């Protein structure tokens, strides 16, 4: 049990340690900006309550997927399609970073 | 084919070997803890039967996604959002771990 | 355009070449067995037409997710939860293989 | 912060650099071709407007998942199933590619 905690502590440090990487920071800021753009878009174009626009934005950008909603307008559909690829682009970026920070 | 069977057994042994690595154990415990928390939260805050709270927690944390449910309360929606990133954080941890052992 | 085709051809060979790896073969067979078990389970326990049981099995094991269905019985729910982790276990296996076959 | 901006620009350049690699171009073309095929198929076989066929094709091939649609015909269901594995095959290709450049 003491090993668990010491490993947990080491791992948690490593995580916070990665929060120092400028590229990880960019990816993160880029992700927040994307989630905000999405929240603004869906509430405006699809007329969703801000909290619902962020929710759809989140489950969409992470590939989780929404269980009861899909854009009703053609503008929203087109946007969601491009939105998804930005999300995949961001995920690839994070993964590439990992792959790089593991091989040095 | 003994060959297929031997290759499988070799793979299963490599898998059990993983369940011995401390960092994997932490990640595993953390996800179980995260699933339990989710079950508790959705049962209480969204009024779901525990079994359905576990289900939603699972399909959500894994990015599988729910086919019919979506949080009705604002607290639930905000929790689900942070819950998803915890899941992503956990997945990256397992991935990083698999990229570490591959050396 | 000729480069495209020659690269496409080289890549396609590499893919088929990977179909020779015994571990990839096991993962694959393991995946087919899992999809068949799932198809059998959902058609039996949830009463879904075989083709619908395979569909739900597929979108569930790949994390795609079903847009209009979720198990109705507690037995189905429990099964789906374990089913998902088997799927993640298989994906990790494939990924681990990649990571290994790239570093040699 | 010039620093943030410089780091970003550096990353964007690395991304554009990728769009120059032939294997990436093949994978990219293949996915676009796969998306077009999907749009065509679902419009024709499931009677969806092209825009909705593209949407379903996209959320399906990316594992995002559709919130309200699911194929009504057997041909559609079988196609979706193979479509998903094409998507997984493509993702593994991009992943393998990103694990190759990381050396
Ligand atoms: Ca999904
Ligand atoms: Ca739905
Ligand atoms: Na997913």
């Amino acid at each position: 049990m003491l090993s668990f905690l010491l490993t947990l502590k080491r791992m948690l440090r490593a995580c916070l340690r990665a929060w120092k990487d400028k590229e990880f920071q960019v990816l993160f800021v880029l992700t927040i900006l994307t989630l905000i753009s999405g929240t603004i878009f869906y509430s405006t174009v699809e007329g969703l309550r801000p909290i619902d626009a962020l929710y759809f934005s989140v489950v969409t950008l992470t590939t989780v997927g929404a269980g009861n909603f899909s854009p009703q307008t053609d503008f929203g559909k087109i946007f969601t399609i491009l939105y998804i690829f930005i999300g995949i682009g961001l995920v690839f970026g994070f993964i590439h970073k990992l792959a790089v920070n593991v091989q040095l």
